[PDB]
C-alpha cells in the first residue's frame, strides 16, 4: 500500500475529510521534500499538495511526489482555502502551535478544524526498503565512529572529550550525532538522564555510550557499556543481567508480538535477577525521521510489531550514587523474526 | 525594576490577569531554572510558581527565586487551576500546542484562556549585569575559538572541516555551537541559507564564518568575512562596501535610536555603493537566552533600543553564482552609546 493509501483510511477513521501536515517528519514522510520545516502539506478530497516558498523551487520539483504550490505563509493556506470549503480538516495538535491554528482558523472560516492528538502516532512506524536502506547506512556510520572511538574509552579521559571525538567523526562523514550524546562513567551511569560531563574515567568504572547518527534525514541508535580495569562484582552482575535482558527481548521479535509482552519479558528477567526496582520505564522505541517515534515498548502499550519497523532494544539497570547499565541494539522487523541492525561488539565486563 | 514588576504592566495592557510560562527561555528568565523545557511557572494575583518534577527537586530549589511545586503534568497544572479560578489567564501562543491549550482548558474550566501572540516580544531584551557577564563569556570563547581556527582557513580545505573545527573547540570547553555553523566560501558566499558544505575553499575565494558559542544556557553570536588569496576586484567592492555599512550602523547605535532607522542607515549605505538590490532583509537581532530574540532590526519594526539591551549588526550582499560577504558583530547597547563585545578582527581584503 502506498502512503496515502495508509493514510486515508486513518483519517476516515479519525472523521475528517482533509488533513493539514504540519509536522516536519510528516512533511517528508508524504511528500519526500527534505526541507520539511519549511514545507506543508495539504492532503485532501482533491487529492495532495506540497506547499513550500520560493527559495525551495527546483529542489522540492525534484523532490516532490506531489504537485507544489510556491508561495510564503499565509499565501499557502490561503490559496488551500477554497479546496477544504465545507471539509472537517484534521490538523496535528500535538505539533501545531495555538498562533498557528488561529491562523489556519481566520484563512478557512467556512471549514471545521478538527484536533488530531494521537491520530498519527506510528504512521511511519513501517519502513519501506529504501527507508530500511538510510537507516542501515546511519547505523553503519554510528558503529564505523564508535569502533573508531571505542579504544580512546580508558582511564584519564573525561566524558565529555568522548563525546567530542564521536561528534568529531560522525560530522567530518557528512553525519550529525541524531541526540545530544551521553557517555555515563561510574557513578554518572546511574542517571538515565545525564549527558557526557567533565568527570575524568577512572579504573574500575563501567563506561556507557549512549548515541545514534543522522545522516540524509534518518536516524539509528544504540548503547554500549563497557568497563574500563575491573569492576566491582556488584556492577559485573547488573551488566550481565541487562545483557541477559537484551538478548532475551530481542529473541521475542517478530510479526505479530504485543511491544508490551517484550516490555515484560524484560522486566521479569530484570526482577529474577534482583534488578525488578532498578529498571528503566519503557524498553524501547521505533526509529526514523525521528530518533524517538513510534511504536512504543512500555508496559501500557497497545502496539503490535509487524514486518518493516525498525526499534530499539534497550534495558537499563540504576543504581543511585553506585553506577548502571544500558544496552541497547537497533532491530529491524521481518517477515519470520529480526534483524539486528547495530554491529558494534558487545563486551564481556 | 525587577523582572516581575517588568511583566506585570505588560500583562495588564494585554487584558490578562494571569500568564501561563511555557517558553523556555521565559521560564528559565523568570525563575532562575536552567532546564527549563522541564519547567513551566504561573504568574498570577497570588504570585509566581514554578512547577517541575522530582528529578529536579534539589536544583530546583537551588535555582529558582521562586517557590516551586514538585509533580509531574497534569498535576502541576491541575493543582494550578484553584489560584486561577475566575480570572483571565494569558498563555504564549507562539510556543503552546493546540494539545497543551486542550490539555489547559480541560484543567481550568472556570478560567478564560487568553492567547498571546506578540505580547511577550523583546521581554528579555535588555540584559542585567549578571546576563551581559554570561553573553561576554560566551562571545569570549567564540572569539578565542574563532583566532584558532582561522589560520586552518586556507586553499584545500573543506568547508565542512573548517566547522568541524569550531565545533570541536567550542565543546571542548564545556560549550556548544550556537546553531548550525555557516562556512561560506565563493559562490556558497551568495546564499545566505547554505550551512558549511564539503566545498573546497579555492585561491581567490571569500569565505563567510557565522558562527556563535552557546555557554551556560547564554548565546553569541558574529561573522566575520576572510579572503583566501586575492579575490576580484568586484568581490573587494563588496567586502569594502558591507564592512563600512556595518560600521556605520554600529556608530549610530545609542539609546532611544529606532532599529528601523539603523536598517535604513545600512540600506542607504549599500545603495550608494551599487549593492541596493543585494542585501540581506533584516539588519540584525537581540541576542541572549536565544539566538535569535528581540529586537528586530527590520524596515518596519517598531522596537527602540535601551542601555542593557544586546543587538548583532550584519549587513549582507549577495550576487547570485558568484559569491557574497556578510560582517556581523555583537553590541552593547550602553547609556551613551555602544561597547562592541565580539573582538575577533575584522581583516582587509
Ligand atoms: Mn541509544
Ligand atoms: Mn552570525
Amino acid at each position: 500500500s502506498s502512503k496515502m493509501d495508509q493514510l486515508r483510511p486513518v483519517l476516515g477513521r479519525a472523521g475528517v475529510d482533509a488533513l493539514w501536515v504540519s509536522a516536519p517528519a510528516n512533511v517528508r514522510w508524504l511528500s519526500g521534500f527534505t526541507s520539511a520545516e519549511d514545507g506543508k502539506v495539504l492532503v485532501s478530497p482533491d487529492g495532495a499538495t506540497l506547499y513550500t516558498d520560493a527559495r525551495y523551487t527546483v529542489q522540492a520539483q525534484e523532490e516532490s511526489s506531489l504537485p507544489q504550490y510556491i508561495a510564503r505563509p499565509p499565501a499557502t493556506y490561503e490559496h488551500a482555502a477554497d479546496t477544504v470549503r465545507g471539509l472537517r480538516v484534521g490538523f496535528e495538535a500535538e505539533s501545531l502551535t495555538v498562533a498557528e491554528l488561529e491562523d489556519l482558523r481566520q484563512a478557512w472560516p467556512n471549514s471545521t478544524l478538527v484536533a488530531l492528538r494521537g491520530t498519527l502516532g506510528g504512521l511511519r512506524a513501517v519502513k519501506t526498503p529504501e527507508e530500511i536502506g538510510a537507516i542501515r547506512a546511519a547505523q553503519d556510520l554510528a558503529d564505523r565512529v564508535y569502533t573508531e572511538v571505542r579504544p580512546m574509552i580508558r582511564a584519564g579521559v573525561r566524558e565529555l572529550d568522548v563525546a567530542v571525538e564521536i561528534e568529531t567523526r560522525l560530522r567530518r562523514a557528512g553525519g550529525e550525532s541524531a541526540f545530544e550524546l551521553i557517555v555515563a562513567s561510574g557513578p554518572n551511569g546511574a542517571k538515565p538522564h545525564g549527558h557526557a560531563s567533565k568527570r575524568v574515567i577512572e579504573d574500575g568504572d563501567l563506561v556507557t555510550i549512549d548515541m545514534g547518527a543522522r545522516l540524509g534525514g534518518y536516524n539509528s541508535d544504540m548503547t554500549r557499556t563497557v568497563a574500563v580495569g575491573t569492576p566491582s562484582a556488584e556492577m559485573k552482575r547488573v551488566y550481565d543481567a541487562v545483557l541477559e535482558a537484551e538478548e532475551a527481548a530481542i529473541a521475542a521479535i517478530r510479526p505479530g508480538v504485543r511491544a508490551a509482552d517484550l516490555d515484560k519479558l524484560a522486566r521479569d528477567l530484570l526482577t529474577r535477577h534482583g534488578l525488578g526496582e532498578a529498571f528503566a520505564h519503557s524498553l524501547g522505541h521505533g526509529v526514523g525521521l525521528e530518533v524517538h517515534e513510534g511504536p512504543g515498548l512500555r508496559g501500557t502499550s497497545q502496539d503490535v510489531l509487524e514486518a518493516g519497523m525498525v526499534i530499539t532494544i534497550e534495558p537499563g539497570a540504576y543504581l543511585p550514587g553506585v553506577g548502571g547499565v544500558r544496552i541497547e541494539d537497533l532491530i529491524l522487523v521481518t517477515e519470520d523474526g529480526y534483524e539486528v541492525l547495530s554491529h558494534s561488539a558487545k563486551e564481556s565486563v
